């Protein structure tokens, strides 16, 4: 008889997706090297290569940017909801009530197509509208004519970005978007395998979430007008690709996770008034 | 499965000897309660009882007491060999080392009985005498007139004590010589249990052990004694209970023996330097 | 009846598999670790758990090689034992009194380690050599571990050939799990106590298979044979001060409990 | 200055080292007392400020003898 304390060492699952070596540094998203995306890519690029499992050609990527370009709006209950929070809450409570919440509203093989699309355009609307209506003001629209960076930094400063700032933005959010497994992509994967729908599982995996790269994370971050406080809820788009990513293959295995325990305790006993 | 950390409420043994109970305040020595037995008995009178099984008659009372008393001497070489100890180390040590160093000259059917008169003679002489080599003088002889307690006192102090002293002093003897299981009374148990003899046990025993105390501590410095010996006193009559337990591990003859559960590495290889 | 199948603690050093045939030294089979391998470096591995560098291991043999001498209150107190008291007697009464010198009770936790296994192969020696009727012999400086005590035992020094045989057969022993002697060590070790005193105990309770290829290989070398049994006390020492270290940071105590047959409430009278 | 190196000794649990017949003054105290035999630069250095303390004149511990 064997023992294994906080589940270490133990296999969980086969994976395919990242692999990471640790004894030079050699870091890829299904098996290319991490300069090579990091120089001349996109990030609807390096998405689509993560979740679909090859790489696209020119018509496939122009449809599904314009498809995502179309669903960045917000409707008007969704807003007259979220007037009546306090305002003293915080940014991860926001998230999760409207991440659940957004499952009342459109729930139910173009099944698996177009809730990537819902979840891929609306975070960063919800996450800009509420740092406005914690102040006193008005949301701010969507503009038409322009691309993801810069757009989510206009909506949060009304001030127009030069090209500059919005490259070096993607490129900072192209770098983020994938490790593996940790806390929080084991509690995606325990939550879905009960067969469930993207909302649940994302609402669980944001409940758990709540020199070194964070040096010049902050510095170049401070310097762009963001504020302090949304530091961690900008990591939550930059990373739901990833997450994704698995409930797409677990979805895949029918299995159902349960361990037992060794029970130590007080035994036979007599009920005593 | 299960798991109990320290043996802690698993039956180990059977017994015959004491019995106690504390929601109501019960302690017997064999069956015969603690007042009508500090009410007009000694020392000796009661260690005949449990070690041996039931209450003396007189002839054999007198025959006890003068042969444990023809006994209380030793020889040369053990105080020749107890001069080259050193003079700045703990009184506890001493007590180990000496108990240890009895077994080699005395060693190898009435085994049993010549044991228990040796063993019960023969640890007041060799406190007291290592508290004056301590600090530079010569250790005092015993005369035939004086009593168990009595004789104690005069050999450390060198002035005689009057009787009401003595008395009290038997009474706080005869206290301390039982209760249930403990460390050390494990320890002599499982030290016992693969045939050896007693001294041997009388060591490994005195080794682990290095309300009632708040006035036993009074009534101790009162007589005076100093502060370095309130420990090797609660010794003294406490052989009286391992001894005993001794007696009992002879009958079945069964080798303790339990097992583990790991939690480490597996299948690895070395490394040259 | 005696503590059958019974969970006692959770440990991490050796691992015995029987009906398939294994066993391990903390994750490395044991014929491959007897080719390639020395004694102070497996010791090293059994009390902290990494194997070394190089400097380290250096460090450690130049610190044992310096503190095999002994003081002359030591020798002067063995001459007074009788000449007709067992080997093992000898064992408990040394190894119980060598506390009385050294104990100030990791400034504290790694000279301990260093003397007791430094001073154990010299006390017996010795003690073989005065008891026979002539004085100790000193130990040399340009020799290893087992030539050493060869040499000490017998004066004829020995070919290298027997120095590595010994060797190996001096790492065969080591390490084994849960028995009688390594319970009342933990026992003893459990109260937070000093180490000089749960050998005292730990030697106390110890008084084809292999018992047949030890039998010939140990008579060969010229070992009498009356010393066999503390020699393999050499070999053992090793792990059992790996257990003192581990049971000090668990903190709790040990209390079993047991039922009872006796008889109640009876007439007192001392006189029968 | 042999008993001096004695008693060194003997205050620390060893024994007292014996003299060797092949040395001079200076190094074969130097060596009585370390066990580690020394190069004749120090044993010449120590000599020579053995050299310069050996005199002077009436102060208390003169008049006393």
């Amino acid at each position: 008889s064997e023992f294994r304390p906080g589940l270490e060492g133990v296999p969980a699952t086969l994976s395919s997706i990242s692999f990471v070596d640790g004894q030079r540094g050699v870091l890829e998203y299904r098996g290319i090297s991490i300069e090579q995306l990091a120089q001349q890519s996109s990030f609807l690029e390096t998405a689509y290569l993560l979740i679909w499992g090859h790489l696209p050609t020119q018509q496939e990527l122009t449809e599904f940017e314009h498809e995502i370009r179309y669903h960045r709006r917000i409707k008007f209950r969704i807003r007259d909801m979220m007037k009546c929070f306090p305002d003293s809450g915080h940014p991860m409570d926001a998230l999760q009530a409207s991440a659940a919440a957004l499952g009342l509203f459109y729930s139910r093989p173009e099944y698996i197509r177009a809730a990537v699309v819902r979840l891929l355009a609306k975070i960063p609307t919800m996450v800009a509208a509420f740092q406005l209506i914690r102040k006193g003001n008005d949301p701010i629209q969507p503009r038409d004519e322009l691309d993801y960076a810069a757009n989510f930094l206009y909506m949060l400063t009304e001030r127009e970005p030069d090209p500059v700032a919005a490259r070096i933005f993607d490129i900072c959010l192209t770098l983020h978007a994938e490790h593996t497994i940790n806390a929080s992509t084991f509690s995606a994967m325990v939550t879905a395998s009960t067969l469930t729908d993207p909302y649940a599982v994302v609402a669980s995996a944001v409940g758990t979430l709540a020199p070194n790269v964070d040096f010049y994370s902050g510095l170049v971050y401070r310097k762009l007008g963001i504020p302090s406080d949304l530091f961690t809820p900008v990591f939550a788009i930059a990373r739901v690709a990833g997450w994704l990513a698995h409930w797409k293959e677990q979805l895949n295995e029918n299995r159902i996770f349960r361990p037992t325990q060794i029970y130590t305790g007080s035994r036979n006993l007599d009920y005593t008034p």
